[PDB]
């Protein structure tokens, strides 16, 4: 099967087995410079050339067997970058391995990287760099077969200014002063478990660590360590549950890195070092499902991997499925159902926003000539989850379906698979239930746009109070507003508060007087919980409350998680009173934003 997002030679032609990366980080030039040594195994007879992905890389030379070889860069193909063809000096037989050492330098404009000035950090004294390779940005750091169909181990040595610390998606393997430059340090890393390259990660900054479990340090700038250690304290208990459900955690360490506010995603499951947004820091551990999610990826995604990005739902549906099982183990089955139902609500929202015929409301997609970053949404997460929850109920319940899950992980560990591999295995595992599986509308579930053909069964117990309060507000007239009071919230958890706001946002706009009264009685402006504040601010802006404009602009820019930043900017652009402010604010912040987020918000706003 073809990876339409990669220009490199496919796995049927050759396979990278190992990367040795030696590089130096230059904050003055905003470049990573060094060598990438790829141990490549031929999958063909008489192999005489191969192609790697690159994007905005400067190649100095390519060395094989101690000598330079011929290579050429093809024309750039937009978001895919430029293909790099390398002429092998000796034809390779099948299964023969060689080492190809490429000397390269990244561009400042690397879409994989954000370079922060001291001013953009917590500490204000030192600059900061972080990577984000998923889906296809690893090629903007180093030449590689940038496709999740290929898995490799890696070792790395990274030279940085001595006042800073480097971390990677790997086990830390020592530091020393840089023997060539006393103003620098060299940090070493080893990743002994084979991984797709999208899992390669690097951060360099003024980082400190705190131990929070037997195999977990939290890393961040000093200003955030204390809050992060508390917020994620349940990590080890989640890892133990995850091991029970998925089998052995094979990666050794499970560290967490809390990035600066411009980190563009809730989390990234980089092996040995999950990256998360500081917008998780609600002060009460209430957004810890994101940690449960990233933990779960150590099985579904990092062990069993999607073969191409068209099959991304395999990564996300199964991970959300495991995530909600971890939460259910910790807080009860009724809570698992509460979050499952909330996820269905997010899928409804996506389908409504995209449109019920939109190609990216399909579960299995076709990314031919589409930038994965433009396609990305919560659909593969929630439509994928819905399919699995539906199957769980069809096939005899969670205990039975968890047996399939563990078997599936065992079966495909260290491999990259397609939707058919998954469905073939489902049928084999549940062969005594084929008659039931054969009545599943597979083509609709997998390939039709819109809401899925069947909605699962959800327990309503923790949801009822959220809907009831939302409905009171929606059905209230002016002469009913007096009856609302802070006592309304006294028995709602933060999770239920968030769901009340989600329910209400689905019916937005509300009358302006309603939203004013809400603030007057509940003081939602004072809540720092990022998920709650996000929905609250969207509700205010869509209901045309001008007072909320500065609050929404501030949330949109003072952090950069796209889940929040993109919709806030879009709501602000849609509101006539804030439109010009939204565009100008974007234009003022554009140069200092994450490159991917800057591109997407700019497209969202039609700024060019
Ligand atoms: C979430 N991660 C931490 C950052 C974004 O990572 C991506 C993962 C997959 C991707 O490609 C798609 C998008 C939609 C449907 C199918 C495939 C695009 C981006
Ligand atoms: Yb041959
Ligand atoms: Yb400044
Ligand atoms: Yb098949
Ligand atoms: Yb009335
Ligand atoms: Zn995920």
């Amino acid at each position: 099967i073809v990876d339409t997002c990669s220009l490199a030679s496919p796995a049927s032609v050759c396979r990278t087995k190992h990367l040795h990366l030696r590089c130096s980080v230059d904050f003055t030039r905003r470049t990573l410079t060094g060598t990438a040594a790829l141990t490549v195994q031929s999958q063909e007879d008489n192999l005489r050339s191969l192609v790697l992905d690159t994007k905005d890389l400067t190649i100095e030379k390519v060395v094989i067997n101690g000598q330079e070889v011929k290579y050429a860069l093809g024309e750039r193909q937009s978001y895919k970058g430029s293909p790099m063809e390398i002429s092998l000096p000796i034809a390779l037989s099948k299964n023969q391995e060689i080492v190809i050492e490429i000397s390269f330098e990244t561009s400042p404009k690397s879409s994989a990287l954000q370079w922060l000035t001291p001013e953009q950090t917590s500490g204000k004294e030192h600059p900061y760099l972080f990577s984000q390779c998923q889906a296809i940005h690893c090629r903007a750091i180093l030449p590689c077969q940038d496709t999740p169909s290929v898995k490799l181990t890696y070792t790395a040595e990274v030279s940085v200014p001595k006042e800073l610390v480097a971390l990677m998606s790997a086990i830390r393997d020592g530091e020393t002063p840089d023997p060539e430059d006393p103003s620098r340090k060299i940090y070493k890393f080893i990743q002994k478990v084979p991984i797709p390259c999208y899992l390669i990660a690097l951060v360099v900054g003024a980082l400190e660590s705190r131990q929070i479990g037997p195999r977990t340090l939290v890393w961040s700038e000093k200003e955030q360590v204390e809050k992060s250690a508390y917020e994620f304290s349940e990590t080890e208990s989640m890892l133990k549950i995850a091991e029970d459900l998925g089998g052995p955690y094979v990666w050794g360490q499970y560290d967490l890195l809390v990035l600066p506010p411009s980190f563009p995603y809730g989390g990234m499951e980089n092996p040995c070092l999950t990256f998360v947004t500081p917008t998780l820091l609600a002060g009460d551990k209430s957004l810890s499902n994101v940690i449960a999610h990233e933990i779960s990826h150590s099985w579904t995604g990092n062990l069993v991997t999607n073969k191409t990005w068209d099959h991304f739902w395999l990564n996300e549906g199964h991970t959300v499925y495991l995530e909600r099982h971890i939460c259910g183990r910790l807080f009860g089955e009724k809570f698992r159902h509460f979050n499952a139902l909330g996820g269905w609500g997010e899928l409804q929202n996506s389908v409504k926003t995209f449109g019920e015929t939109h190609p990216f409301t399909k579960l299995v997609v076709d990314l031919t000539d589409i930038d994965p970053d433009v396609a990305y949404s919560s659909v593969p997460y929630e439509k994928g989850f819905a399919l699995l929850f539906y199957l769980e109920q069809l096939l005899g319940g969670p205990e039975i379906f968890l047996g399939f899950l563990k078997a599936y992980v065992e079966k495909f560990s260290y491999k990259s698979i397609t939707t058919d591999d998954w469905k073939d295995f489902l049928y084999s595992y549940f062969k005594d239930k084929v008659d039931v599986l054969n009545q599943v509308d597979w083509n609709a579930w997998l390939y039709s746009p819109g809401l899925p053909p069947i909605k699962p069964n959800y327990d309503m117990t923790l949801t009822n109070a959220c809907i009831a309060l939302s409905q009171r507000w929606i059905t209230a007239k002016e002469d009913d507003l007096n009856s609302f009071n802070a006592t309304d919230l006294k028995d709602l958890s933060s999770h239920q508060l968030n769901e009340f706001l989600a329910q209400t946002l689905q019916r937005a706009p509300l009358p302006l007087g309603h939203i004013k009264r809400m603030q007057e009685v509940y003081n939602f402006n004072a809540i720092n919980n990022s998920e709650i504040r996000f929905r609250w601010l969207r509700l205010c802006i869509q209901s045309k409350w001008e007072d909320a404009i500065p609050l929404a602009l501030k949330m949109a820019t003072e952090q950069g998680r796209m889940k929040f930043t993109r919709p806030l900017f879009k709501d602000l652009a849609a509101f006539d009173k804030s439109h010009d402010q939204a565009v100008r604010t974007y234009q003022e912040h554009k140069a200092s934003m994450h490159p991917v987020t800057a591109m997407l918000v700019g497209k969202d706003l039609k700024v060019d």
